[PDB]
RNA sequence: UUUUUUUUUUUUUUUUUUUUUUUUUUUUUUUUUUUU
């Protein structure tokens, strides 16, 4: 019956293993599959459209309906006309079905961006930010930056980048889910770590790719060494309570 | 597919995220509306009328109903003539609607004058303020005063404000709030961070004239530079338990 | 629309607001209509039956109708004399009613001065107080000595008599409300801190006269520095659980 | 209006309020109905059954019919005719009822000179209370105790016989009452603190023959001064967990 | 009526308050109950069959009809062979009943002994128990162990069996008891220390004889003094969680 | 009726008490049926289809019906094929039926084989295990480990391979378990030791087969001393939190 | 001298939340609690 032993014995094939992976992977955050949804609807005005949705996504929320009740007359009409045209969600729908925090999280580049000026209408504003960790870098303050961040990066620094990120996961997940006020930092940290590393670890855009943008927002140097506005966001999410 | 990355490329236009962050505000609260209100009921005698609403809301509270159960006949009468003229209310009603907590929010200069002189009458008196942090500026004893920080004040002036008035807030929350009683600092400062730093970002009020509110109060100096007094308030609140 | 700075801008009224603070103050002032009632009902024997009330609230409680139920027969027909005459009621009635608790607050020089006599009698005992503070100050161990407090006495001398009084306060709450034991000192404090400025901050007896009681009680001396035994309560309260 | 002054300038007569306490005192335990209901049942084989009851509830408990369930036949046929002779019942009954905790409490002195025989038997045994203090005093070893200290004794010295006292009443009342285990020092004290200064300050058996009582049983000296043991258990409740 | 001092100054009569106590004793002196019934039911048979018992009760549990559904056919047979035949209980059932454990407890010198064989098969390993205390006497491993205590042995020394003993009791009442994990030390050490006292204490098995068994174990050597290993295993459950 | 002692004198048979603990032992033979009922339903097939559900249950988890409903068409697909052939189930069903987490627990040589390529895909990565322990070892990166562990290694190498395996399961339950997250390491550590423990004491697999594999994996030397990455991750779960 | 628990627990790019919360010279509890 001890037969395991020679089960176990087998040489195991890397890409055999890599081809059911991809296959039984967690899917649902699509990212890829919302550009091929957002010109399937949109057509031609899909840029525009969705340059709106990041600005309305990161300053209001993910339930559209919900938002629309305490709105402009302005912004009822443009909000209503984006749900009608790409049949816009909210929560966590199928692989078929677009929301607010999807179409951020696709176009992750452009989002972070956007952090810069809407720094102050965030739910956590920078200036709170900066109060926990002195300068914290703009970019990082959106769960979509974790599809930004290259997982061919060293260890320590790869750590430190997530680490710093955390920060303000730990701020905002808080702000947004009221239950989780009360509950600890390690409490907080099982229910933001697990999106977080999917979008790391997901092989859209290339890691080379990813590693410019980073240097491009100025968190990581010509090698790969974050800036000391990230060493101290890291260190600082450490001692945090 | 991967064509995501050109879109992120794109330079940010500053502006044209700046037209639809105002378009797709959050329709809450408005100061403009409450001045619009208080003409539209009073007319003539709304500033009268105003500075007695005022010390109403410092001294006692928001609902108005409530209070009016244990007061004497003097301001049984007088209140009642203020919620029948301006419609007043209890609570977080609709845009068109006036509360207590919305007059002196909306004339936070008067409020925080007042403050000197009701200084022992609020639910958390000076001389306990005081003991906390020596000589505690009495001009922060009341959550309207967050519409008379100014913003453009530099980053670690900005946050010495907001840390020393947060310092009111801890033990103000922790009052009028009984379930907040036993919850730790950082639980408090969760539910006051978000309202006050919408007060700070607010439009009404230019930051040259709100900073010359706070020079004239004494917080700051010819430059912007917090006095002692505020900066053992803001050190007191970061050792706060 | 920006016309509150104008507002704002005019000069604050010091008598203007302190007609107001009076008008909208809690109930139609107490105390003074304490001894109107006594006088009222007691007519002559007022003295007597007020001396006897002293030591009823003391010992026992606030609720007649409930003490009277374990009580001798020789008690019974004295407390049931009291209702009767003074029409006397439990809880927290209206302006022209009487409570037991109301007829102590309002003879607070009386009163404190019972408990020197009544000091094993009382729910928390001398030697209890003794245990925490080195010789506790009987004079304190009443929520009614807050009426006989100086509030023109010197910031670190007022905080040192009220963190003192707080200490027995701390020990009372907890005894005579049971969903307050397992509550920390903090959640404790907010419940009484609020009756106890106010009874400090009322006009009812002056400044030099209140003074005066504490320098005959010996809890402050000539100046109005309090003695070693106050000094060691204040410093009690701030390390007690 | 301000006539309390020569209210409260009155000296107050230390007798005329000793009157007033005891006519409006507090009934729920018995002492002298107890032994006049010994009496009344027993009558003249009242003193050997008290001596048999004074064992039942030291060693078993309170509860007369839930004990005779786990014990032998000899003892569940002395244990009943107790039962239909003093008419014991279980819990916090009438002034006229008797329980076997209240037979040990009002026999305080029989009662604490049986715990030096019944130490092992008891449900802290010696042994543990040994752990905690060196030579921990065995007539201590009951809440019935209470009833045989001195209050007229110095406060250092009444203090040090109370909080060696509590040493035991804190693992005792934990052992009898499960919900009160996972709760602190100060939340069980809170329970015990009150029925413990009842009989302390109770007017049955007088202040001299008290004092007489721990001499015998060798906790104080000639004049008042507690033993090296009874000073060790003192200091081990200070910084008892 | 003050009489109760004249029954408090008799001489205390040691025999005759021990002749009570034994007739007042809680139901569960079963150590000559168990051995009796066994002789009876067993027969001859009964100390092969008690040897299995051990085993059973060791590694599995003291609810025979619960561990049947999840065993072998071999072992089915065998179990409920001994539940026909010795009528064996589970639960706290009367005197005159047998269940696992009690079997286990009576004969607590072989129960002890099988400690050493079954180390890795008991619900608690010895492995676990090696990782809090290093090199942990396998012999205590079991609440039976109680009752091979020696009460004779010195304070000092009898306390330092008693705690390294609790240190196992604390790990394995959690284990079976699921409401007691949350639980702090010394609410799981309430529930363990009342029967561990009662086996300790109890005239079954002289105490000499008591002493050789603890030093043929290897537990205390010549004198009474413990091994290494036990005061290790007593020092580790003072800063025990 | 004392000749329970001559029952102890007797000396213990190693082997006679090792035929009952088999003989009485728990459930029938897990791990034994798991392969037997694999190629009962999968026939030949069977090896290929062990290979996906290992990749299946490390990647995603337990239930079949819940992953099934976030996945891909390819995904879906070859899952509920799975789920009809060999009739998996979740939770913990009987002995009869079959579940993805027993099926890599029977096979626990290529699961801890496969943790070495899906690293990232975990619920806890390799990255944050790289945190608390620097290189930490990627074969024991999940709870079927346990039936890897040889329990003939010496006491302090047993130790620390089980310290250092329960660093991660410390991690992946506060992972999985959503209630376990708020609760401290020891209230954690104990639901995971006792599965833990009898995964190490089972019979299958022998000792020096078992020995082989962790000498395989690079987790000991050529005598069983652990490696510097084990040894460092057994010291950090001692200081963690 | 009781409690005898079980290779289990499989969570989720989302939980997207609001210038709000306005509490009270009040609260007046009782040699009890007797667990295995």
């Amino acid at each position: 019956q001890e037969l395991a032993i020679q089960f176990a014995a087998q040489a195991v094939d890397r890409n055999e293993i890599e081809q059911w992976v991809r296959e039984f992977a967690y899917q649902g955050f699509d990212a890829r599959r919302v550009i091929e949804l957002l010109k399937q609807y949109g057509g031609a005005d899909w840029e525009k459209d969705a340059k709106k949705m990041i600005v309305l996504a990161l300053t209001r929320g993910n339930k559209p309906r919900r938002m629309m009740m305490k709105m402009s007359k302005e912004g009822k009409a443009t909000v209503e006309a984006l749900i009608n045209k790409y049949k816009l969600k909210e929560g966590n729908p199928s692989r078929d079905e677009l929301t607010l925090s999807r179409v951020a999280a696709a176009l992750a580049g452009r989002t972070c961006q956007a952090l810069v000026v809407l720094s102050e209408w965030l739910p956590v504003t920078g200036t709170t930010m900066d109060g926990l960790s002195p300068a914290y870098p703009r970019h990082m303050m959106h769960p979509s930056f974790a599809g930004m961040v290259d997982p061919s990066l060293p260890g320590d620094y790869l750590r430190a980048i997530l680490d710093a990120h955390s920060l303000y996961l730990l701020q905002f997940s808080r702000v947004i889910n009221p239950n989780l006020r009360g509950r600890t930092k390690e409490e907080v940290a099982a229910t933001f770590t697990q999106p977080m590393n999917a979008a790391v670890n997901s092989n859209f855009i290339s890691h080379e790719k990813r590693r410019e943008f980073l240097k491009a927002f100025g968190l990581v140097d010509s090698n790969g060494k974050p800036s000391a506005a990230v060493m101290a966001a890291a260190q600082a999410y450490k001692t945090a309570a």
